[PDB]
């Protein structure tokens, strides 16, 4: 049913053209975090996906993040559109519904569109009511994770659905979302250096 667990431009386009979007922007590899291959990306990007491993490793910091902003606050802007993830081989698709949503301006939906559907009946769910309309929307069918990286409001969220809410990872704008995002991918790697397993996708204007 799910986006697969692999960050694969080809297969997500085509999933985005079957959920009724015009390709007037498309995923692309990032190559590698590197100025040299940062360059090599189409932009405007708004969104990029990054796959990762879920370790231990992983596991304490996302803890700690977690206790961190329960005692210290963070700023949510409310368009911000999050969702829970209640399966995780969904967190593809959950991904995908993240980027798109927190663009949906951007992009160009054709009239019977199932995404565009989803997306508007949804607007005023809850993240866990969101979870639950998803595992019912049938329409939205084609150790690994996927998060989202998006601009909103003057600053990059991360929208991961294993998490409570969305992390707000500083300022950034729609000129530098590109290098902005990469950074905090970065900051995951940095975490997990012995770790490969670490693959972005942009999603870039075409």
């Amino acid at each position: 049913r799910w986006l697969p667990l692999e960050a694969n431009p080809e297969v997500t386009n085509q999933f985005l053209k079957q959920l009724g979007l015009h390709p007037n922007w498309q995923f692309v590899d990032v190559y590698g975090m590197d100025p040299e291959l940062l360059s090599m990306v189409p932009r405007p990007v708004c969104a990029v996906l990054l796959l990762f491993p879920i370790t231990e490793k992983y596991e304490v910091f996302r803890t700690e993040e977690e206790e961190k902003i329960k005692s210290q606050g963070q700023d949510v802007t409310s368009s911000v559109y999050f969702m829970k993830q209640t399966i995780s081989n969904a967190c593809g698709t959950i991904g995908l519904i993240h980027a798109i949503a927190n663009n949906k301006d951007k992009m160009h939906f054709e009239s019977g569109s199932t995404l565009k559907k989803f997306l508007e009946e949804s607007v005023s769910m809850s993240p866990e009511e969101r979870a639950r309309y998803l595992e019912n929307y049938d329409a939205i069918r084609v150790d690994l994770h996927f998060i989202a990286l998006v601009h909103v409001d003057g600053h990059l969220y991360e929208l991961d659905g294993r998490k409570p809410f969305p992390i707000n990872h500083g300022e950034t704008s729609d000129e530098t979302l590109l290098e902005d995002a990469i950074e905090v991918c970065k900051k995951f790697m940095e975490r997990d250096p012995d770790e490969l397993r670490f693959n972005a996708i942009a999603l870039s204007a075409a």
